[PDB]
DNA sequence: CGTTGCTACGCGTGGCGAGCCGTAGCAACGGCTCGCCACG
């Protein structure tokens, strides 16, 4: 009666008009094409937003089908027509969107009908060819388009003048679901937030202009990390040229300069940083295609500004490197890229150690004994060693299986959580501090999952002398302590969604309670300061396992390895961090039975 | 020079007059009282009903003033007194009442006359001590009036043979205003009144007797009440308890018989309902005097009979079961009581919640422990959970505080109308249906704002094919629909008096079909279903206010809450209802400031 | 309900009447607040 999808969509509507600096975003006819949906039926509402979730194509009309809203849709679609929200297939024009709407039998019968040879060819041969041949000003396009919409028959589509009023609010709703893609789900009517106070003091986007050209930036983004998911490097490559055209022609704007001026945790929501991640994109598609050469201008630009994606600079130079010793076999460019690199404060740890661990390779083979004096540079940059225990395969999981081996060796309790378990102890134990008043801008409307700044160095250095009157506080905490406020936090919160607390990942309070009696105030201290200073990069290297012996409680932190697994640089990185907050860390490598 | 007085009380007489089977209710001298009401002058029949508007009791000629009608009264009061309809001072022979017609100078000087004491005493301590010392056959009773009548002078008082006549036909001609105390106003010649046609079949009163009989528990009701609101329940009491008396002594009489054969909402209108209702004030009366033993057995007699206020069997009960539970202390009659109570059918929802709460409160306590064997009828009687917010006080109006938060909160229309805003929308929904013919009995006189049956269950089970095909066409009705029929009924009807409808409670046509097109068909007829089916206990819960956007369309229907307010049941069972139908609903408590 | 001077003793509203040689008892006194009833 009143669905899902609609409430979730009435709830984004809302937020997003309550404010009204977002609203300034907007004009006249777009408002009013708002106020138009509201004035919609609701057998027209429900419609619309069904086929607002589509893929924006032609539909034919007898396969519109929603019983759950009317058993005829006709006299809604002739609502939803009359108010500007759908297209008939009066207003299908172009060849391609046609040629797009038949089914295969039907292109086959085009296809007979104008003499195509391979009519029994696929479908994109055959769309292909028509294409084609309608390019023989003016072609036989026009004819080839009354044919097939013929057979096509009647058909509706979303248009596209509202639907991108729809898609700009949507995008104001949730900023961090634009670049999820590589911090809108359906429970959004039903899901309960934490509390904390909105508190707006910047401005994101400088104009009606700048939101659009970030949405657009947006929607090329997501199109090439669809077609590289595909395997489709050739379109993939293609579209990100684009990308890299509008890019430029677009450097030096006005609108670009108070982007510059945003705090980081902003600053992703912009044109350029989209933009930049469009180019990361693109390095790994001239990868793939082999184009080594193209791939390293491409870094070396990314590298030479320095107002976009900081986080992603130890990727970069790490690929670079690589691309110069590996793939272009250029020996001292690669040396001085090595020592750049590891110069670059922006790079962390995990590629600061892959990069010093080329440079070992690099000092030590015959390749490059002359270039001896380029490598005195070189840090002390060393990294402490684990223990690595081996057990048998089953035919299994391999996280199970060294579950049950660790009960043979007596650790009853288990956990395979990944980061998530230590991340839900920080939440659990940091909740009021995550969720704390006075840092302007984290929080800028009701339906946030985390602050804004969770992901960023600032979360920390804004929050400091609460964190660190905290983490003292944790350190020192006799067990009682632990387990009372664990108990606190999940007493007064259980169920609100927190992005670094899975309320399910513990399987009770008492277990919970139970881990954090084993892992003690200093280890849960240090672990909660990582994941606060440095929350990304932390909560990625950490072991697959928890496993704890209930009587002693002696507790092992253990990273699983089947075969042809081996330790990240993160893992390693992690591994010795939890070693030196005195913790007993284990890797189980799995062995094929 | 035509007064509205004559004109209004010129109405009720033709009306009666009009009737034939009303008209055998009175012998041939009263008739031929209101002949003589008709030969008198202009001028006589205005001083007349000024004279008879007013309470019954002797005036002193000096205060007579009525300077429209004459400015010298002296030859209408003759005309008056010679026609028989007033009296003078010669037939002023109760030494009581010629007390009461004294000024307080004049009690005072008759009292040092008579040496008695404290003769600066209050008028009643002196009236008190002058009815006394008469109490001295013969009493020095006769000395005191002709002293008084000397300070008093010349004075009038209506006669009340021709009053009780014309009280019998005011009585005939508006029923529903004989217990409106606890469904006869000065514009009554200008008020326009529905159309709908008359249609008796019923007599109500058997004979003139009947009538008499009828009128007299009538004034006796009223009596009661005026005492029982002025705190003096002792005299209430007694009152109530010659009350008690008439009506056993009256019992087993055969004019009963016959209104025990009348269906329920003319029934309200004879002898034996008047003293129930009698009986029921007694109740409270008791219960202010700590009678708590005797207000019992009076609830016990209540219930033991099922003719007379079927209505009020929810509200008996719960009293009943207080009584046992507190100031009784009588735990296993308690359990009986609310046992009894719920099995009764009478019993709607709102009592029916309050007694099951308090078996709740008596299972789970140490003092009822081991009556465990008598709580196992236990009806699974749950009423479903409504949303709190809080809102700062000012000072002011608690609704005027909510209707400026809403405002605040996006809701830009808001109406405070209570039960009247559902019941006028339901008013002009259903109109035709409300005053439509067919029914006997329900019209009687032509000056009608409901039918009889309004707020009885026969109401819906009279017109139950229409009010079913009414309420489906409702429920599926397209806002253009509901906009028109509203606009319909306005535009017919604007003006007449209907009791359901309120002209001014919206501040035009356009607002009110604003508010039928927020709240959508589903919901309209959900709340006209509960006011037809159940309208007096459906009026009384429904929530303070309505707000809306006028926008987005959103609504919600909001209870308002002050310091020591809080939800009554019938507001939790109105609130869970319309939670039911889909509409949002929330209650608002302002807090002290 | 004060202040004080003398006597005796040792249904929603507005208008307006009613109410409130010292020392203890009481009646008059006005300003003020309340309740009742006529009225529209």
């Amino acid at each position: 009666e009143f669905p899902y999808y609609l409430r979730s969509f009435l709830v984004v509507l809302k937020t997003v008009l309550e404010n009204e600096d977002d609203m300034l975003l907007f004009d006249e006819q777009e408002k009013g094409i708002v106020t138009k949906f509201y004035q919609l039926s609701a057998t027209g509402q429900k419609l619309y937003v069904r086929l607002f979730q589509r893929k924006l194509s032609w539909i034919k009309m007898t396969k519109l089908e929603y019983e759950e809203i009317a058993l005829d849709l006709t006299p809604v679609i002739e609502e939803l027509t009359n108010a500007g929200f759908l297209q008939t297939e009066s207003e299908l024009q172009e060849l391609s969107e046609v040629l797009e709407l038949l089914s295969a039998p039907e292109l086959k019968s085009l296809a007979k009908t104008f003499h195509l040879v391979n009519p029994n060819g696929q479908k994109q041969q055959l769309v292909d060819a028509f294409l084609k041949l309608a390019k023989q000003k003016p072609g036989i396009g026009a004819v080839i388009l009354k044919r097939a919409k013929a057979l096509a028959g009647q058909s509706v589509r979303i248009c596209k003048g509202p639907r991108a009023v729809f898609s700009r609010i949507l995008l104001l709703f949730s900023l961090t679901d634009s670049m999820e893609d590589e911090g809108l789900l359906v429970n959004l009517g039903r899901m309960e937030f934490p509390s904390y106070t909105i508190n707006r003091k910047t401005h994101i986007f400088q104009d009606r202009d700048d939101l659009i050209r970030y949405a657009a930036a947006t929607h090329m983004l997501s199109d090439i990390s669809s077609a590289m998911a595909n395997g489709n490097w050739e379109e993939a490559k293609e579209l990100a040229q684009c990308a890299k055209r509008d890019w430029n022609r677009l450097k030096n704007h006005p609108s670009l300069r108070c982007h510059e001026d945003l705090p980081l945790f902003l600053r992703c929501f912009t044109v350029g940083w989209i933009y930049t991640r469009i180019l990361s994109r693109f390095v790994e598609i001239l990868q793939r295609l082999h184009m080594y050469e193209e791939a390293v201008r491409e870094l070396e630009s990314l590298l030479s500004q320095r107002i976009y994606c900081p986080d992603s600079r130890g990727r970069w130079w790490d690929r670079l490197a690589l691309n110069l010793h590996q793939h272009l076999k250029r020996l001292e460019p690669t040396i001085k890229c090595i020592t750049e690199g590891l110069a670059d404060p922006e790079v962390r740890t995990g590629h600061r150690l892959s990069l010093y661990q080329r440079a070992v390779r690099l000092r030590e083979s015959p390749s490059c004994k002359k270039f001896k004096h380029l490598f005195q540079q070189l840090p002390e940059m060393a990294v402490q060693d684990v223990k690595h225990v081996t057990i048998t395969g089953r035919l299994c999981s391999v996280e199970e299986l060294a579950l049950a081996h660790y009960r043979r060796s007596g650790f009853d309790q288990g956990i395979h959580g990944e980061g998530s378990t230590f991340s839900t102890l920080y939440g659990l134990l940091l909740w009021d501090i995550i969720f704390m008043d006075g840092i302007p801008d984290v929080f800028r409307n009701a339906c946030q999952a985390f602050p804004l700044d969770l992901c960023t160095d600032s979360f920390f250095t804004s929050r400091r002398p609460a964190l660190e009157a905290r983490l003292q506080l944790i350190h020192d905490a006799p067990e009682e302590s632990l387990r009372a406020w664990v108990a606190a936090t999940w007493h007064e919160q259980e169920g609100r969604v927190a992005s670094l607390v899975s309320w399910d990942r513990f399987t009770s309070l008492q277990q919970a309670q139970d881990l954090v009696s084993c892992l003690g105030g200093p280890v849960l201290s240090g672990v909660c300061r990582h994941l606060a200073a440095d929350f990304r990069h932390c909560r990625g290297g950490l072991p697959a396992l928890v496993v704890w012996n209930s009587q002693s409680r002696h507790f092992k932190l253990v990273e699983v390895k089947g075969p042809n697994d081996r330790l990240s640089h993160k893992q390693m990185i992690w591994l010795a961090e939890l070693q030196k907050l005195g913790a007993e860390v284990e890797v189980c490598h799995v062995v094929a039975v």
